[PDB]
């Protein structure tokens, strides 16, 4: 935990310092009803088991911040590839990342931050 880390003069991660797994919760869950309201990417996700999804985006964007969490879902790439993601959908479904981050109180820098660490994922998750 974030105590025990700070016992071992480890530095805070960003999962500890936007609040920890009941954050990456509320966000996620915003994240999709954002995502899944904007007919501009709505369909990508037509075919999706998205309570499956969301389960797996938890433990993916929590180990992504920092945290303890374990990620069994499979590879970026392998999941997103032949998608048909372009830069442009990467870009607004970072855009709604940055508005459920928005919503639930964290600070401009800290998203950006969190930005910072998402997109370099884009190589992995776009066609192109
Ligand atoms: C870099 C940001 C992103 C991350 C971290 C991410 C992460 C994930 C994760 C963890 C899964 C579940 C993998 C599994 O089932 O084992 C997933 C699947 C999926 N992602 Fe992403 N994703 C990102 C961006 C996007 C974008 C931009 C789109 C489309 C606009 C997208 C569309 C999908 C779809 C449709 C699936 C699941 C397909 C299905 O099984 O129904 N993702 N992604
Ligand atoms: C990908 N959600
Ligand atoms: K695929």
């Amino acid at each position: 935990g974030l105590l025990s880390r700070l016992r071992k003069r480890e530095p805070i991660s960003i999962y500890d310092k936007i609040g920890g797994h009941e954050a990456i919760e509320v966000v996620v869950e915003d994240f999709y009803v954002r995502v899944l309201a904007d007919d501009q990417l709505s369909a990508f996700f037509s075919g999706t088991n998205m309570s499956r999804l969301k389960g797996k985006q938890v433990e993916f964007f929590a180990a992504a911040l920092g945290g303890p969490e374990p990620y069994t879902g499979a590879p970026m790439k392998q999941v997103h590839q032949g998608r048909g993601i372009t830069m442009h959908h990467f870009s607004l479904v970072a855009g709604h990342l940055a508005d459920a981050l928005t919503a639930a109180g964290v600070p401009s820098e800290t998203i950006t931050e969190i930005l910072g660490v998402i997109a370099p994922l884009a190589v992995d998750v776009t066609s192109g």
